């Protein structure tokens, strides 16, 4: 607003100092608002008449009339100046200059202790810190707590004393400056004597401090507490009393007196706050609620040490919505040994925390297995698999769900294949293009160049590594790439050589991204090899890389390792890029030992750090000569540590390979061990070294509690102990702790009094790892089974036997997205577990340390996992992995296990195709659409190719052009073929098969190349239906009305004829109509799911319905249940479209009802959902105020309906409070229909009170549904309500003579046909389902077959176009016959636009805001679709559907240049849109329509594929009064040009 201020001048109301924020603030108050803009500096000034200028941070309150300046130093003379300006929001300005002098107050006095006090004891314990300000003295009283009520007193503190006053300390700080001062008491002694003291003044007026000699240390576990009491003074070792307390609370939990070694053991969980240790009169206290000692510095990291170790693993952790999540599990004990068979409770958790599935997982041959099919509309984010083994210590396996977008453009980057000399500059060639056949013109290419070492430089020689691994400046970032490229799809990047001195093979990597103009980039990368010589040496170790743990990454990595004190063999060659081994003489082969000497080093910006100085030593040297076609084989004797083999040739080129001979690759207590890796029965000698001599104790412990401990006196020479290993110690969470304490309480030297030591206890075994060898070809071809051979080894002893191996294969990219490391069970079971105890101490706190270190360096995915195999006698196996299409790198993984041993194996397999063929096409097609498909074919071989391409069209799709001519492609060249196609009438899918013949390859010959692409084909126009029926007396005839045939095309015309000897119900129609989406909302799913619950295929085929092998039906119901669960809110309630949408009680009751019904039929539903749902229903019943029904006209009726249905649903579960049901029954007059009364009646009958129930029923049967189609939020109609009432009657076996009558009347009432809601269909289905019509003879003569039709049950039969076009029926029975005919088909002519209540209109605008013709559109052109909906009523369930032409694709964007398009957008964001979705072929929008308020819906679309496309009419309807429909005038066709 701010125009109320116009007409007013600008006068300064008040400039003065005021208390704000708690400090002195200069405040200027003007008469009218100021600009919040940034100009207060050279317009309004404050200058000290002594110190000059000061802080000019002019602040402005959100109130625009007050200008502020905070924090003013007191007793200062400030001159405030306001010069003629300060602007005035009505540009009224300020007249002239104004100056005012100010004195800036004096701050209020203040005294108080700097802290509430601590519990750290002291011999004399001096120094009481206080924060004083403008106070020259302070009185202090000193109290000593009574030993009697000590506990309680201290207990009321943190979460009653004598008086020993001395007082009045003289504190003289500088004026107006808060100073920190120390109160002394050393010269005082009615105070030195031991005890607990409290100092109090006349804002932290009180503080506590303790004087004692008892030093106390404590180790806490998850439910055990060990205490050690020793001397603060004379070294260590002390007896005495100590007790455990309860926070705030007073009491005593547990008491103890320490032994001759000071150790004590008390069992206590949490809620054990205060620890009190006392003796005679000396008392030391320890608060166990405070933060424990920080051990981030120590190597105590790792997984938790559980009693039962459950290793969960899978092929990957990145899935998309739709595909199935695979999970595997293995269960062992603390030492990785087999436990008795047991179930594990697995739960699937989606990002919001709600459970999606709960399964009691049973093992199969010792392997737990889980498959979770993600819904196509599953939420994206971090999912968890939550495992419970029984200890209620939930294990968690995380996995990501992400949906990837198609990238709309194609980028090609090519290089020169063969290596280059260092002198040469590198030229990359770029080729970018749109997939719909257009070259990328004017597109910005943005990339970057990198330089990296090339160690795998010879494909003909796998394993052989090249280049000096110790050569500097081989990995650095080069130039950035900015290429505006503006040409018809061609470009080039050039990189000048900054590499010359290089003696190792390099590769330069270009990584570039192609751009639209500012979005969805297409990123690609290409590398160029670079050699310093046409020929150079290569090294391949003969020994296989072993599996070892890497804490750096926390992953089990493969490394070249050989045994200690042994011989390392290597294969040396001297070769070029292409071909094989060449001759040479005088290869300088050196074995270089890399020696590293470590040393600690301290700074303060990062504290203590572990440094190391390195040096390379020559420990071996050989000289070699090689002939043509010869693999040199050298052997060097090695000992321990890190080595590297170096090979140097006369051409100054070097190749090096690093490896290890050992599997091992100051302010604290230094702990060292004689050995690495121990066994059960060994004995370990512990070397303890402390900076300063002292006393304390060493301990061997873990989780639960300690296993060994011994008090020690450490001199300044170090101290060696001998610890025996008993093996109840097999937990891998064993830690060796050490506490040392200095004698003197006070000291020179500074010197920490307390010092701690903590080391992990090695206990693993080398011969419990399965060493896996996965053999498979480095390269292969698509659509050919991948053979993988497994060979296991175990170092010492013999191959275990019955080794279980699980092999998998996954696209390396998907794994690279998440940096997914191959799971290893060995590390999972035998890995270093964390230190599972908390150290509480009374000596000086650990200060910081500042932390542990760290490390530093599509559409349709291939991810397979074969069945678990069992290796043979010698531990050999073979697995076959069917590889589909795919062109790239596959990671082959393997997890092996026995009863005691475990293993992991990896391998890499490059899947490449000689020629690649990709077909670009639209997302779907409509019957009659003519479209131009784009087939891109590229030859990747080294030879030129003459290819014969053969194309075939299958399904609802046909070709229009003749077969392509043979094509001649040079190596690396891409050709483009255009395939004009037309879609056929029908609803299904069309397919394009491609076959490439020729290809000519040496070595292989290779079967022809086969490919096949899918596309969805749907009718352009909505399906039209015609329903009729009649009652035939004996002898009467009947012919098909011409309505069923009029203006609809044959071959799409299906019919269903229903014949019955009694008032029938079109069950088949209900079922068919209940099964056609959209996937959309909650009910449609529910209602659509209801039939699949109670009807099997046997019952379906009787009604003329095929499909469903019953198990797919089960799967479908499961999928449905998931889709239902995906919309349950956090409070157990349900919503219409999404989980974050408004809550609908009735639908909650509905979904719950279905879920219970599903549970009854043996389907799995997670108890959390059921329970929270039931709770929400109970809260609906007991607290109606929580409800919020939207867009209702009669909240009373809505509420009553909700409560009624909820009451029934809970009554079925025997969880409905009868008192509440009656309390609802008293409100029966609020019912706007009989259905809620019926439901409530059944609930009453179920929960006891039959009378009032039968009353409710009898009342229901005489309570018609009447209302001016408001909404009521019950999703209802008279038909529906009658149907459901009949259903409830039939389901409970109640009133016959009524159900018969109005079953007939319902059968005749069902003639409110044409359009029924899903709810009406479901109700009718239930009514028809639960009815037992019994016997009713009928005979009839028809035109379908010579013999007469006959039966005693209602018979349904399917009819094609010919049978239906000439249907005659004549009753030949002794009694009347009921006949129903249901016809359905698609129109031969475009139907006339129609409207009822609702009105829909569509206009097509350009981005300029002007109308556009849908016939001059070129590919890549943008258009705004403008939908206008209007009605004369309130339609809270207005579903808008706009079928797309296949030529147009949607831009997924919810809208809330410029122009008055914004005027439409503004009106769009005024509409209350309940839901909106952008399908491939549909624009769908669920909205509410208000009376006399036009709803505007604009959406963006792009033309992509050239062709002629059918165009449908915009459709809108009420979802639950579907007679309110509107279709609104279409132009008929869409033309897209290239």
């Amino acid at each position: 607003l701010a125009q109320q201020s116009q007409g007013k001048a600008l006068t300064l109301l008040d400039a003065s100092e005021a208390q704000l924020d708690g400090a002195a603030t200069l405040v200027l108050t003007f008469s009218i608002p100021l600009d919040p803009e940034q100009d207060f500096s050279r317009v309004v000034h404050v200058v000290d008449a002594a110190s000059g200028s000061v802080d000019g941070a002019w602040e402005l309150a959100p109130n625009l009339k007050e200008l502020r300046l905070r924090h003013l130093e007191p007793e200062r003379v400030l001159v405030v100046t306001v010069d003629p300006a300060v602007k005035a929001l009505n540009n009224a300005t300020f007249g002239k200059s104004y100056e005012k002098t100010i004195t800036t107050r004096d701050v209020q006095p203040s005294v108080g202790f700097a802290s509430r006090g601590s519990l750290l004891p002291g011999k004399i314990a001096e120094g009481l810190p206080v924060m004083a300000l403008n106070v020259n003295h302070v009185d202090v009283n000193f109290f000593r707590v009574k030993p009697g009520s000590l506990a309680s007193f201290v207990s009321q503190w943190e979460y009653m004393a004598d008086l020993v006053y001395t007082g009045r300390f003289d504190l003289n700080p500088a004026r107006n400056t808060r100073e920190k001062l120390l109160l002394p008491l050393s010269d005082i002694k009615p105070l030195q004597q031991a005890g607990v003291y409290v100092a109090v003044m006349n804002s932290n007026a009180a503080t506590l401090f303790t004087l004692s000699d008892i030093g106390v240390s404590a180790h806490r576990y998850h439910n055990r507490l060990d205490i050690f009491t020793q001397s603060l003074e004379n070294g260590a070792a002390q007896s005495g009393i100590e007790i455990v307390l309860l926070n705030d609370k007073g009491q005593t939990l547990a008491q103890a007196t320490s032994d001759a070694q000071g150790h004590v053991q008390l069992e206590a969980d949490k809620a054990a706050a205060l620890l009190l240790a006392r003796k005679e009169e000396q008392t030391t206290l320890l608060d166990l609620t405070l933060p424990a000692l920080d051990l981030s510095e120590f190597n105590v990291a790792g997984a938790p040490g559980y009693s039962k170790q459950f290793f969960m693993f899978g092929p990957r952790d990145l899935y998309r919505p739709g595909e199935t999540v695979i999970l595997n599990g293995l269960l062992r004990d603390s030492d990785g040994k087999t436990l008795p068979d047991q179930p594990v409770k697995l739960e699937v958790v989606k990002p919001d925390g709600q459970v999606m599935r709960t399964v009691v997982s049973q093992p199969e041959n010792g392997l737990y297995r889980l498959n979770y099919p993600l819904d196509i509309n599953a939420p994206t984010g971090l999912w968890h698999v939550r495992a419970n083994t029984g200890d209620n210590l939930l294990r968690s396996w995380d996995f990501h769900v992400e949906d990837f977008m198609p990238e709309r453009m194609a980028l090609n980057l090519t290089a020169q294949k063969t290596p280059l000399a260092p002198a040469d500059e590198v030229k990359f060639s770029v080729v970018g293009y749109y997939l719909y056949g257009a070259p990328a013109n004017g597109n910005t290419l943005q990339g970057q160049l990198f330089l990296r070492p090339l160690r795998d430089a010879v494909a003909a020689l796998p394993g052989f590594q090249f280049g000096n691994i110790a050569e500097e400046n081989l990995s650095r970032s080069l130039d950035e790439v900015q290429l505006t490229l503006d040409k018809g799809g061609r470009g080039e990047v050039s990189a000048a050589s900054q590499w010359q001195e290089a003696h190792s093979p390099l590769q330069v990597i270009l990584q570039a991204s192609l751009l639209e103009s500012g979005g969805r980039p297409v990123t690609r990368r290409v590398e160029q090899a670079i050699w310093p010589a046409d020929t150079l040496p290569g090294i391949r170790p003969q020994f296989a890389a072993k599996a070892v743990y890497d804490y750096r990454t926390d992953t089990t990595v493969n490394q070249p390792i050989v045994d200690e004190d042994s011989n390392a063999a290597f294969d040396i060659v001297y070769a070029n890029a292409q071909g094989e081994k060449k001759a040479v003489s005088g290869l300088q082969v050196r074995l270089i030992r890399e020696r590293r000497d470590y040393y600690w080093n301290w700074s303060e910006s990062e504290g203590w750090q572990s440094q190391f100085d390195q040096k390379d030593l020559v420990e071996g040297e050989q000289t070699l000569d090689l002939n043509a076609d010869e693999t040199g084989k050298v052997s060097f004797p090695v000992e321990w540590g890190a080595y590297r083999l170096e090979v140097k040739a006369p051409n100054e080129t070097v190749s090096s390979v690093r490896f290890w001979a050992g599997y091992s690759w100051p302010d604290r207590v230094t702990l060292k061990l004689d050995k690495a890796n121990y066994r059960p029965g060994d004995t370990m000698k512990l070397h303890i070294a402390a900076p300063v001599a002292g006393k304390g104790y060493a301990m061997v412990e873990s989780s639960d509690g300690p296993l060994w401990w011994q008090a020690i006196d450490v001199p300044a020479q170090g101290l060696e102990l001998t610890i025996p290993v008993d093996k109840t110690w097999n937990r891998h969470d064993l830690y060796l702790s050490t506490l040392v304490v200095r004698p003197g309480d006070k000291s020179r030297s500074a010197t920490p009094k307390r010092a701690v030591g903590l080391l992990h206890l090695p206990l693993g075994d080398d011969n419990r790892r399965l060493d896996l060898a996965l053999e498979s070809p480095a390269k292969m071809r698509p659509n050919q089974p991948l053979t993988v051979r497994v060979k296991a080894s175990v170092k010492h002893g013999e191959m275990p036997k019955q080794i279980n191996v699980l092999v998998s294969a996954v696209d390396s990219g998907v794994l690279n997205i998440t940096d997914y490391a191959t799971p290893d069970p060995w590390q999972a079971f035998f890995g270093q577990k964390r230190y599972g105890a908390d150290i509480y101490d009374i000596y000086g706190q650990v200060i910081e340390g500042q932390g542990r270190l760290a490390a530093l360096r599509h559409v349709n995915i291939i991810a397979q996992q074969a069945q678990p195999i069992t290796l043979n006698e010698q531990g050999e196996g073979v697995v076959t992995l069917p590889i589909g299409d795919f062109n790239g790198e596959l990671r082959v993984m393997a997890q092996a296990w026995t009863a005691d041993d475990f293993g992991r194996g990896e391998s890499k397999v490059v899947v490449a195709a000689p020629v690649i063929a990709e077909l670009n096409m639209p997302r779907f097609l409509a019957g009659g659409d003519v479209s131009r498909l784009v087939l891109d074919v590229t030859n990747l071989t080294d030879r030129p190719q003459t290819l014969n391409i053969a194309l075939a069209a299958s399904g609802l799709l046909e070709l229009l052009s003749q077969q392509p001519q043979p094509v001649n492609l040079a190596p690396g060249v891409r050709t483009t073929l255009f395939v004009p196609v037309r879609a056929l009438e029908g609803f299904g899918e069309g397919e394009i098969q491609a076959t490439i013949s020729g290809l000519n390859l040496p070595g292989e010959t290779l079967d022809a190349q086969h490919k096949q692409w899918q596309i969805g084909v749907r009718p352009a126009w909505p399906a039209q239906t015609v329903n009729s029926g009649i009652a035939l007396a004996p002898g009467e005839s009947w012919h098909v009305p011409e309505q069923h045939l009029a203006n609809i095309s044959p071959a799409t015309l299906q019919g269903q004829l229903l014949l019955s000897g009694k008032p029938p119900l079109n069950l088949a129609r209900y079922i068919r109509e209940l099964k056609a989406g959209p996937y959309g909302c909650l009910e449609q799913t529910t209602s659509g799911l209801f039939p699949a619950l109670y009807t099997n295929a046997a019952q379906l085929q009787s009604l003329g319905i095929t499909g469903d092998s019953d198990e797919k039906r089960r799967a479908a119901v499961d999928i449905g249940i998931s889709r239902i669960l995906q919309m349950q809110r956090d409070n157990g309630g349900f919503a219409l479209w999404d989980e974050n949408g408004a809550e609908e009680p009735w639908l909650t009751a509905y979904a719950m009802d279905f879920l219970i019904r599903a549970g009854e039929q043996g389907y799995s539903v997670p108890p959390e959902a059921i329970n929270r749902g039931n709770e929400r229903l109970l809260r609906y019943l007991q607290d109606p105020g929580t409800m919020l029904i939207r867009y209702s006209d009669n909240t009373q009726a809505s509420t009553f309906a909700a409560q009624a249905y909820a009451a029934l649903v809970l009554a079925r579960q025997q969880k409905a409070p009868l008192g509440t049901l009656r309390e609802i029954w008293e409100r029966r007059s609020q019912a706007a229909s009989g259905l809620p009364l019926m439901q409530l009646g059944i609930a009453l009958n179920t929960m006891g009170d039959a009378r009032r129930g039968e009353e409710a029923i009898t009342l229901a049967l005489n309570t018609p549904r009447q209302d001016e189609r408001q909404w009521i939020a019950d999703y209802g109609s008279s038909l529906r309500d009658n149907a459901l009432m009949l259903s409830l009657l039939e389901e409970n076996n109640l009133r016959p003579d009524a159900q018969n009558a109005l079953l007939s009347s319902l059968s005749e009432q069902a003639f409110g046909q044409r359009w029924l809601s899903t709810q009406e269909n479901n109700a009718l289905f239930l009514a028809a389902h639960s009815r037992q019509a019994s016997a009713g003879a009928w005979q009839v003569q028809t035109s379908l077959e010579a013999q007469p039709l006959s039966g005693d049950k209602a018979l349904t039969r399917n009819l094609d176009a010919d049978q239906l076009a000439a249907l005659e029926v004549t009753n030949t029975g002794s009694q009347p016959l009921w006949l129903r005919l249901d016809s359905s088909g698609y129109p031969s002519s475009a139907p006339e636009p129609a409207s009822n209540v609702l009105q829909i209109e569509r206009q097509i605008l350009g981005t300029d805001g002007q109308r556009k013709s849908l016939s001059s559109l070129r590919s890549g052109e943008l258009v705004l679709v403008w939908l206008t909906v209007v009605a004369d009523r309130n339609v809270p369930d207005a579903l808008v559907v706009d079928l797309l032409p296949a030529g147009l694709e949607l831009e997924n964007q919810n809208l809330a240049s410029g122009s008055e398009v914004q005027n439409l957008l503004n009106q769009m964001q005024q509409a209350d849109i309940q839901y909106m979705e952008f399908r491939d072929d549909r624009f769908v929008a669920a909205v509410v329509v208000n009376e006399g308020q036009p709803v505007t819906l604009v959406y963006l679309a792009r033309a992509v594929t050239p062709g002629t496309y059918q165009l449908a009419q915009p459709q809108v309807e009420s979802m639950y009064a579907p007679q309110w429909r509107a279709t609104g005038a279409s132009e008929g066709l869409l033309i897209v040009t290239p």
